[PDB]
């Protein structure tokens, strides 16, 4: 092998051969792996060791060579060390995984001792190739974060199940870029497709065994690959892919994709040898004082994203899915690893990192401002370069449109952008990512149709999944029932529905809760590659959607929510006003009915009726009408008095 260069970073080819790089602090030699016709592997040292980096070059090595690493080091369980070239390793980096990650007891590096046996023939391999995809004339939307709408889905739910999507493209990357999606998209007027995970992931062990797999995605195998499951064109994913993206950007829609780099499908000290484990345990991962994991994640590991090594990896990892495949943005699944040296620090590595990269600090960057270690809380203290999850506001609209126990002030709070936690630094309004419901947790149509989470699908006895949904089935459990109770639930929907398109901040919308997607009691469908997590359009709810539809497009209307800029007591933004529509006193705030009316520059009035009668507010002077989606357009009623619903909301305009 000849010396080669100590970057890029991973497999490249250049015309008369390919260049290996590889890192790990701890490793003693590097072979690389290469496989002939017959399956014969072929092994050589990599001659390169500039710095903690092994590299070499393989002349005359053409795209299309299966190739992994063996790495050998010290085995020393209470070190962390879990060196065992007995397993052929992935390289971390490469970009086209061969294979499939089935259940195998090959697999397993070994507790106390390394396990011996050959693992080479059921490993995938890894795949040299050349990217010469023509980008032509996409450029980045850039859309204005004071009028981004996101609208999280999956890959595979999202189009399995359309209609009017040719049968063979359903499920795959080429139907998100179909003109019937796009056109859809655009009347709903979403701006911004947020993907669930797209990194080539892997079904844990433990969901194979039980006969499920892995349907969220948020167990990544090989970051730097595009999941092949999702392709119409495997072996090519990542072109069909691209061609999505190049037609949504032409519609003006950004695509972000949801990442995880909190965590690897290695899992914990007795799931697969992939790559991490074997290549560099010690540095890749958190380990604790007795050798085993820090299980900050609840996955199993923790990747030490505050590593100098591990950030070059994951920002070259972020950099690599900007640059090659042209997304515009990242949501972080828990983010707060990212922050985390040993404590989380806003100025921890990855994030200066991020910061100073001319590419990352341009595209919009999420976070679910957490992970389940103590410490981990970290709402409302990420870099002002990041917009965070609000679950606060997920939890606190719901329990004021279905518990009827939230005080008035708290929901006045979280309407105008959470000020008490976004309010600080150069932040806006934006930053706060306000959403009702979410791939976890129940849909919008559940958390009025269900009290209780319905998950023995998945296997646990319903110990799985959050047990604090703020649900209210509104009499009976499950979906249907009586008109009455349809029609109750239709003005929470509507309700809840309003209260998060309508309020200050970066709205998210989940794919599905324009139509009445329903998950049928399962509140945690992680592991549901089936009915009752695809979308089924057949079934979907016309008016309902027309209904949502409006509503975004009355907010692009609406300069209090488009200009994203914090609003001040008396500055014409916004006025709160009691049930008589006086501005609301002390105790009003306190322990008054739950009643309100919220206008915005003074044109706009949303009226609220959050108690169990229907009641009757005065609106402020002027002749109101109530708007599209309450009334028709050129509606003629001039609303003098309104005769609220129970539970129910109203939007006029002036």
């Amino acid at each position: 092998l000849a010396i080669g260069k100590p970057a890029p970073l991973g497999a490249h080819y250049d015309g008369q051969g390919v260049n290996f790089t590889l890192f790990s602090a701890h490793a003693e030699r590097v072979e690389l792996c290469v496989f002939d016709a017959n399956g014969q592997e072929h092994r050589y040292d990599l001659p390169g060791h500039s710095g903690d980096i092994w590299h070499g070059y393989l002349p005359d090595a053409r795209p299309g060579l299966r190739y992994g690493y063996r790495v050998h080091g010290p085995w020393q369980p209470a070190e962390g060390h879990r060196f065992n070239p007995a397993k052929l390793l992935i390289d971390p980096c490469a970009r086209q995984i061969d294979g499939e990650f089935k259940d195998n007891p090959l697999l397993h590096a070994g507790h106390n001792e390394p396990d011996y046996r050959d693992n080479a023939a059921i490993a995938p391999k890894c795949v040299v190739v050349v990217d010469h995809y023509d980008w032509e004339d996409d450029a980045p939307p850039r859309t204005p974060w004071g009028s981004t709408i996101i609208y999280e889905a999956h890959v595979k739910g999202l189009t399995y199940l359309h209609p009017e999507i040719p049968v063979e493209i359903r499920g795959t990357y080429k139907a998100l870029g179909h003109p019937v999606m796009i056109n859809y998209l655009k009347q709903l007027g979403i701006t911004a497709l947020e993907l669930l995970p797209v990194a080539q992931f892997a079904s844990e062990p433990r969901l194979q065994r039980m006969g499920l797999s892995n349907y969220w995605g948020y167990n990544p195998v090989a970051m730097f690959a595009l999941h092949p499951a999702y392709a119409c064109s495997p072996e090519t994913a990542l072109d069909e892919f691209r061609d999505a993206i190049k037609a949504l950007h032409k519609a003006g829609i950004e695509v972000i994709l949801d990442i995880v780099l909190n965590h690897s499908a290695e899992l914990d000290l007795d799931g697969p040898l992939f790559s991490l484990r074997g290549i560099d345990n010690r540095s890749y991962y958190w380990i604790r004082e007795d050798g085993d994991y820090h299980n900050w994640t609840g996955c199993g590991n923790t990747l030490n994203l505050s590593h100098p090594a591990v950030v070059d990896y994951a920002s070259a990892c972020l950099r690599y899915w900007v640059e090659t495949c042209h997304v515009d943005g990242f949501r972080f699944d828990l983010a707060a690893v990212m922050g985390r040296t040993p404590e989380f620090r806003q100025d921890a590595p990855l994030f200066t990192a991020i910061q100073n990269c001319p590419v990352l600090s341009q595209v919009k960057l999420i976070a679910e401002p957490w992970d389940i270690a103590p410490g981990g809380y970290q709402v409302g203290n990420f870099p002002p370069l990041f917009a965070e999850w609000n679950d606060h506001f997920r939890d606190a609209a719901r329990r004021f449109w279905l518990h009827y126990d939230l005080p008035l002030g708290a929901f006045a709070g979280r309407f105008a952008a959470s000020s008490d936690v976004f309010k600080r630094n150069g932040r806006l309004p934006s930053a706060a990512i306000n959403l009702v419901t979410a791939h976890d947790g129940f849909t919008l149509r559940d958390c009025v149709c269900f009290n209780h989470k319905h998950n023995e699908a998945n296997g646990e006895e319903n110990r799985d999944g959050t047990n604090n949904n703020y649900s209210n089935n509104h009499g009976k459990e499950g979906l249907g029932g009586s008109l009455d109770l349809v029609e109750r639930r239709r003005d929470s929907i509507h309700a809840l529905l309003t209260t998060l398109l309508l309020s200050q901040g970066t709205p998210m919308l989940l794919a599905g809760d324009e139509h009445g997607h329903s998950q049928h009691g399962n509140n945690n469908a992680y592991c549901q590659d089936n009915q009752l997590t695809w979308l089924d359009w057949s079934q979907a709810s016309s008016g309902l959607t027309a209904f949502t539809a409006a509503l975004i497009h009355l907010r692009k209307r609406i300069p209090a929510l488009v200009e994203n800029r914090w609003w001040e007591e008396g500055d014409g933004n916004v006025r709160w006003l009691n049930r008589y529509a006086q501005p609301l006193s002390t105790d009003e705030w306190q322990n008054g009915p739950k009643q309100l009316q919220i206008l915005l520059s003074d044109r706009f009035l949303i009226a609220i009726n959050a108690t169990l009668e229907v009641t009757e507010i005065v609106l402020p002077a002027g002749e109101w009408h109530a708007i599209p989606p309450f009334a028709g357009e050129d509606n003629p009623v001039i609303t003098a008095v309104w005769q609220g619903p129970a539970h129910g909301l109203c939007v006029f305009q002036r």
